DNA sequence: ACTGTGGCCGTGGTC
DNA sequence: GACCACGGCCACA
């Protein structure tokens, strides 16, 4: 299995490394024989020789064209002649290629600018993480000592966790009687005895959260200040810091530094990133969260040091087990990019598409299009641009999508930036509204990648049911669930403004083709089943037999399923999804349905918006039940004036009335002061400490003016001194619930209150 | 350019 | 009345 690759130089020529893993065996590979290269288009053939000549520097020394070969490649369908230039050292490049693109016998370059370790794999035909190999991990942490007003790194590190499969550890340098602590003399001490851990454990994984910023950084800073060789590499070198844009990352030679945050930030979306946040919102298990001050505090003092050893533990332990979970999808999409799993787990798989795609460029021999300039970047910039969904309690609905509508659409009609407008073809398909005609004589590189890929997937689901390894099938999975985000990616990137394989034509045509074939599946499914499409959005709709029974539905759709698959062009194909005994639709992506085992869903319909009470959310749910479950939408508005009575009788217990808002930011960066707002300020002076990510629990009690000079923490409450306001919770929380929601059935809020 | 972007919204609060 | 800061949705894996 390989693991990634780079490259050193020796005698200034390029010696390409390959770190692989091998029956449990980790192996350095060395290959001096690669050559950098980029292509060039010529206006004549014989002046290639002047193009030889072209000459550069870099530092002292001059920048020659090695050699030259003579090839033919696919450009916009067709083969084309280009010449092959080949240079000493990678580094060569970015000196000389604005030379050769200058002169006036060259048209232009081409894949001219691709990092030399990540060319290496792919001309080498070489896929990371392939194999059985099982990887062993680590994961690691550090406490610090801060002070505001201090340099980065100035205070001393204070304790370093570790965690992996045999338990998690601190080593620190004070007295701290706990049995997963031990204890050194110095700082200096407890960093070289983290080092002596990683070398003996010999992990082919470090995971961190947050140390391509934080954590590395301030081991850096700390072992120049006392002179310590972080000698973490498995080749004896040090950490290395990579730029990504305003962003820094860091790798370690040998080894794959997985930091978790880049891939949760991604993955999951939450209010704040917290490593105790992100652990709640994946394992539903809460994690203490221990403060810089706090710290601090205890450190100098003494005191309650041993609830920092547990904080510093279970930052490790978490930080483990949230490397387990999260490395093994992350390793099967960089094995279908075609790139290090360092890479893929911190880039967007809109940009990881390019590397897919220029894989495929190379296995097919097509000469990759360049990224755009300036100018053409602004040309590509355009602005963003459905019936509102039939109101009403609907029963016994169906909903049918289509299989991956966009890919089998670029499938079906063959459309990719070398088949658009191709002269002299025999036969093309029209894409409706925008006219563009695509070629069919040849299959073009993107449909033929597309193809590629959905086949494989099919294979794999029917793989996945063959399989009795829960951990196989768990990985066969991920890549099937993988393969389709690439496809939909692979088409998006014919829509990015800074996508190689841009096609503007190609983009449209396949949204225009969309809308006809969803357009036309209603059509068929009303006139010739007599269905009533309820709501539908882009590649899928709701729909039922207007006063039927539940079976009656169910098998007249699996019978438009036959007929309209059959009448379906190609890989169009549209499948079943779910059956839902009852449902109602308000708006465009905002409707609520329930499963017959009971289970209810809806579409962003608010109902753990925090922002709110749980007096509001109780009402939406039984609202919801009595619409889905029951069906009488009297008993709902009857639910209401229920719960808004017994608010202005002062009869809700005031805990269901408390407010939870999260602080973003310092109160001196707060220009508009909110309700929450008010608080935090109030409570900053009172003498507590408030922080970025704090949250204000509190009650809005009965005045006039403000909302902020009337709410008080819930804490502060007491319900013989303080009267809540009646009317902000039934004018401003409950009816706002619950407004949206019976304004489809024709009730306007005046019918809900009182 | 996922300690960022894009789109839709709403509300508390100056001025 | 007019406008803004600041949050909540849905995407971007
Ligand atoms: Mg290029
Ligand atoms: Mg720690
Ligand atoms: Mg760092
Ligand atoms: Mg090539």
């Amino acid at each position: 299995m390989i693991l990634d690759t780079d490259y050193i130089t020796e005698d200034g020529k390029p010696v390409i490394r390959i770190f692989k893993k091998e029956n449990g065996e980790f192996k350095i590979e060395y290959d001096r024989t690669f050559e950098p290269y980029f292509y060039a288009l010529l206006k004549d053939d014989s002046a290639i020789e002047e193009v030889k000549k072209i000459t550069a520097e870099r530092h002292g020394t001059v920048v020659t064209v090695k050699r030259v070969e003579k090839v033919q490649k696919k450009f916009l369908g067709r083969p084309v002649e280009v010449w092959k230039l080949y240079f000493t050292h990678p580094q060569d490049q970015p000196a000389i290629r604005d030379k050769i693109r200058e002169h006036p016998a060259v048209i232009d370059i081409y894949e001219y600018d691709t990092p030399f370790a990540k060319r290496y794999l792919i001309d080498k035909g070489l896929v990371p993480m392939e194999g059985d190999e099982e990887l062993k991990m680590l994961a690691f942490a550090i406490a610090t000592l801060y002070h505001e007003g201090e340099e980065f790194a100035e205070g001393p590190i204070l304790m370093i966790s570790y965690a992996d499969e045999e338990g998690a550890r601190v080593i620190t340098w004070k007295n701290v009687d706990l049995p997963y602590v031990d204890v050194v003399s110095t700082e200096r001490e407890m960093i070289k005895r983290f080092l002596r851990v990683v070398k003996e454990k010999d992990p082919d994984v470090l995971i961190t959260y947050n140390g391509d910023n934080f954590d590395f950084a301030y081991l850096k800073k700390r072992c120049e200040k006392l002179g310590i060789n972080f000698a973490l590499g498995r080749d004896g070198s040090e950490p290395k810091i990579q730029r990504m844009g305003d962003r820094f990352a860091v790798e370690v030679k040998g080894r794959i530094h997985f930091d978790l945050y880049p891939v949760i930030r991604r993955t999951i979306n939450l209010p704040t990133y917290t490593l105790e946040a992100v652990y709640e919102a994946v394992f539903g298990q809460p994690k203490e969260k221990v403060y810089a001050e706090e710290i601090t505090t205890a450190w100098e003092t003494g005191e309650n040091l041993e609830r920092v050893a547990r904080y510093s533990m279970e930052d490790a332990k978490v930080t483990y087990e949230l490397g387990k979970e999260f490395l093994p999808m992350e390793a099967q999409l960089s094995r279908l990019i075609g790139q290090s799993l360092w890479d893929v787990s911190r880039s967007s798989t809109g940009n990881l598409v390019e590397w897919f795609l220029l894989r495929k460029a190379y296995e097919r021999n097509e000469l990759a299009p360049n990224k755009p300039d300036e100018k053409e970047l602004a040309r590509r910039r355009q602005k963003y641009e459905v019936k509102e969904p039939e109101r009403g309690l609907w029963e016994n609905i169906v909903y049918l999508d289509f299989r991956s509508l966009y890919p089998s659409i670029i499938i079906t009609h063959n459309v990719s930036p070398d088949t658009l407008n191709r002269e002299g073809c025999g036969e093309y398909d029209v894409a409706p509204q925008v006219g563009h005609r695509f070629c069919k004589d040849l299959p073009g590189f993107i449909p033929s990648l597309l193809g590629d890929l959905l086949e494989e997937r099919q294979k794999i689901k029917k793989k996945m049911k063959a399989t009795i390894d829960p951990i196989e099938r768990k990985l066969l999975d991920y890549r099937q669930r993988l393969i389709k985000i690439l496809a939909n990616s692979v088409y998006g990137h014919m829509g990015f403004e800074n996508a190689r394989w841009y096609c503007k034509e190609c983009a449209e045509s396949v949204t225009a083709w969309g809308r006809e074939y969803l357009t036309m599946t209603i059509k068929e499914i009303e006139e010739k089943y007599g269905f009533k499409v309820i709501y539908s959005d882009t590649d899928g709709f709701f729909a039922t037999i207007p006063g039927a029974d539940a079976e009656t539905v169910k098998k007249k759709a699996m019978e438009f399923l036959k007929y309209i698959n059959a009448k379906l062009p190609g890989a169009l194909e549209l499948e079943y999804e779910g059956f839902y005994k009852r449902g109602f639709f308000v708006t465009k992506k905002k409707y609520a349905v329930i499963d017959e085992e009971g289970k209810i869903t809806t579409r962003g319909l608010e109902i753990v918006r925090r922002d709110w009470s749980e007096i509001a959310k109780e009402t939406q749910a039984r609202v919801l039940e009595a619409l889905l479950k029951d069906g009488d939408v009297e008993k709902a508005v009857r639910i209401v004036k229920e719960v808004t009575e017994k608010l202005s009788k002062y009869e809700v217990p005031p805990e269901k009335l408390v407010i939870h808002k999260q602080i973003t930011r310092d109160l001196k960066d707060y220009k508009a002061t909110g309700p929450h707002v008010a608080v935090a300020k109030r409570l900053a002076a009172r003498g507590v400490k408030i922080r970025p990510g704090t949250v204000i629990s509190y009650i809005v009690l009965k005045g006039s003016g403000r909302i902020g000079d009337r709410a008080i923490p819930f804490d502060e409450f007491d319900p013989t001194k303080h009267r809540y306001d009646a009317e902000y919770y039934i004018e401003k929380q409950v009816l706002p619930a619950v407004e949206r929601i019976l304004r489809a059935f024709g009730y306007r809020k005046e019918d809900l209150r009182y």
